[PDB]
């Protein structure tokens, strides 16, 4: 009934979408599909999750950067 195939990173997904929309106001399927081609589907599923995490990390870092400069909160 509930999703559990992306649940360890879903919070970061939602938090990524909103942060990108607040960032702009101031492919991945084609990589995961051959990754399946070349225990299993548990640890292998844990190799998809770096891709979608590093993008969020970059996004929130740039978001906080253009908050610390340019309407400087600190």
């Amino acid at each position: 009934t509930m999703v559990s195939f992306l649940k360890p990173v879903l919070k970061q997904i939602i938090m990524a979408g909103k942060s990108m929309q607040l960032l702009k106001n101031l492919e991945l399927d084609d990589v995961h599909d051959p990754l399946l081609a070349i225990t299993f589907e548990l640890t292998l599923r844990s190799c998809l999750y770096p891709h979608i995490d590093k993008q969020y990390l970059d996004c929130c870092g740039n978001l906080m950067q253009t908050l610390k400069k340019d309407y400087r909160l600190v």
